[PDB]
DNA sequence: CGATCACGTA
DNA sequence: CGTACGTGATCGC
């Protein structure tokens, strides 16, 4: 039972309401609002957006901090309203972020999935209402209005049970003081966007398109035949059938043609080096040149990513359209992609600051390993120091390969990769890899104690927690399937590390945003990617930012070891190196 | 169309 | 058998 309102009335502008501002397009930037539902103490209302968003009282109610709203995925509504010059304020409860903190593994992506967690089923999933894929469409107003009111009614009914469970888990402050404030900060960053020099991307593309055409012609002469190099199965016929190259690894479909297999086949035939070079070049061309160009808004000539705040099981942010968290850096040919990201105003610069080894520093603090804490208190090179300890040699005697192997051990912790995966990584035997690990644990007995304890804790409690009380349930921790149990064990070890690092970065983002406003700076957060924050600011602000941003990031939390931030600035993202 | 699969980037 | 997102091909439709 609901009012399909033709006009905004005062009873819809109570100071506590469940609100639904429906944006059905997946990319909500500059996207239509198809309807509005308000549920409060006085009733349930469906409003047409062409009515409500033109009503000054409704817009003023939207923007009034003291008018508390409860929503699901408020960031989608806030950004969509920003593109119409309308501020959304006073969102005191976000059901999507509540459900994500309670159990990230549920994959809660609509109101109905969140409602299921509390045995509430009087709302349909969005997919049942809008369809999927090709058939996706907005239904007519009677069907649309009911779905929106039911979602608002669900939000109305579910706020108190979700808050009760958050408080029981000691996660109420995590929602109210971290994730929800962060959601506003991410909305501003998405709306601001990042300026892209499309002409530089296009000139790189023409460069790649000439080099690809050369390598591809080379590959056809070496195969003595033309074929689709991008088809792994065709390429596998060329390599393993016509060229009789040894089959070192088989996928479930057929033969593996991954980069790491191909580098071991390089000595046998000159086609291999060229296939590798075609793969790196075509990855840049298809994924990063034509990929980025496709999502530059031609009106703003910016990219406006969407940060997914309620996706990963560790608490890390994710980002899409474009994904800027996998923009090339390691290889120089690909690193130059970052030259395409420029300040959005003349006389501004890009400022990037990044945590140095935040994960291992979190580990040192969590495990209280005296050796690992001393290494960071001395600001050592952690890979060199780990090589010194593992191999029981002095700093003068650490070769590059010893350092590369200690580095692989350290990354095998930061990422929770398997005992087996270290062997694959170092290309060694597993008994070699596992003996590396035992020497590491003899050099770092606190890390070992931590790994044993956190696994036991995960089995005993059913989950692990981060510094700021995020949790990840690990039901596969009791599995009799060894491969399944091991992963759960590795996630027991890895999640308090990666997730605590994610907590710290999020807190830094909140602390920075407040400091920037306190300092009356024009600098704006643009991007968070792994352990890095990227800003743009006037040329005139670089010196103050050189002191402010690292200070804020280093003080976000206090651990038993210091946090270290590196920072640079330049006329492009690439140059902020 | 759409879903599976193999590849790769961070 | 790390956290992801995106591209291409293939194959059923
Ligand atoms: N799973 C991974 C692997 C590597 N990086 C690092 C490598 C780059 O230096 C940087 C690029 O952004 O992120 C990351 O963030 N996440």
């Amino acid at each position: 039972a609901f009012t399909l309102a033709d006009r905004v009335t005062e009873e819809m502008l109570a100071d506590k309401a469940a609100l639904v501002v429906e944006v059905v397009e997946e990319n909500y930037h500059d996207a239509p609002i198809v309807g509005i539902a308000v549920v409060n103490e006085h009733g349930r209302f469906f409003l047409r957006p062409e009515t409500a968003l033109a009503d000054p009282q409704f817009v003023a109610w939207l923007g009034d901090e003291t008018k508390k709203k409860s929503m699901f995925d408020s960031k989608r509504a806030a950004v969509a309203l920003k593109w119409k010059g309308i501020e959304l304020c006073g969102v005191s409860f976000d059901l999507l972020l509540a459900a994500y903190l309670l159990d990230p593994a549920q994959g809660v992506d609509d109101v109905a999935a969140a409602a299921k967690m509390k045995q509430y089923e009087a709302v349909r999933p969005d997919e049942a209402v809008y369809g999927k894929g090709a058939k996706r469409a907005v239904p007519d107003e009677p069907v649309l209005a009911e779905h929106l009111v039911r979602k608002a009614a669900a939000i109305w009914a579910l706020e108190r049970p979700f808050l009760d469970e958050l408080r029981r888990n000691e996660q109420d402050r995590l929602l109210v003081e971290l994730e929800q404030p962060l959601s506003s900060i991410l909305a501003e960053m998405e709306f601001a966007g990042v300026k892209v020099d499309t002409k530089r991307l296009e000139q790189m593309g023409e460069e790649l398109a000439e080099q690809l055409r050369t390598v591809e012609q080379r590959i056809y002469e070496l195969a003595g035949q033309e074929f689709n190099i991008n088809s792994p199965k065709q390429l596998g016929v060329i390599l393993f059938e016509k060229l009789q190259l040894p089959v070192l690894k088989k996928t479930k479909t057929g033969y593996s043609t991954s980069a790491d297999v191909l580098e071991k086949l390089a000595p046998y035939h000159e086609i291999v080096e060229n296939i590798l070079h075609y793969r790196q070049l075509g990855k840049l061309q298809s994924t990063y040149i034509e990929g980025l160009l496709k999502v530059v808004r031609p009106d703003t000539k910016k990219v406006h990513t969407i940060f997914n705040q309620a996706l990963t099981q560790t608490g890390r942010l994710s980002s899409t359209e474009p994904n800027l968290q996998n923009i090339p850096i390691r290889l120089e040919e690909g690193r130059k992609i970052r030259q395409a990201f420029v300040p959005s105003e003349s006389d501004w610069l890009i400022f990037a600051a990044d945590y140095s080894q935040i994960e291992l520093r979190v580990l040192a603090h969590i495990a209280e390993d005296d050796n690992l804490m001393e290494a960071f208190r001395r600001d050592l090179d952690i890979h060199t120091k780990t090589a010194m300890d593992i191999f029981q040699v002095s700093e003068d005697e650490v070769t590059p390969n010893m350092r590369r192997q200690a580095k692989a051990v350290n990354f095998g912790i930061v990422y929770g990769i398997s005992d087996y995966g270290l062997a694959q990584n170092l290309n060694i035997s597993r008994k070699e890899a596992a003996e590396f690990i035992e020497r590491y644990f003899e050099s770092f007995p606190g890390v070992k104690r931590y790994m044993e304890n956190i696994v036991q804790e995960a089995k005993q409690k059913g989950y692990v927690t981060t510094l700021l009380h995020r949790r990840r349930y690990l039901p596969d921790i009791t599995s009799r399937n060894f491969n399944v149990r091991s992963f759960a064990e590795r996630m027991a070890m890895n999640t308090p590390i990666q997730g605590s690092a994610a907590d710290i970065i999020k807190k830094a983002m909140i602390d920075l945003n407040a400091r920037l406003k306190e300092e009356r700076l024009q600098a704006r957060l643009l991007l968070q990617v792994h352990d890095e924050l990227i800003l743009e600011a006037p040329k005139e602000e670089m010196e103050r930012l050189c002191r402010l941003v690292p200070e804020v990031m280093e003080q976000a939390v206090t651990l038993r070891v210091p946090l270290k931030v590196d920072y640079h600035y330049g006329s492009t993202w690439y140059d902020a190196k």
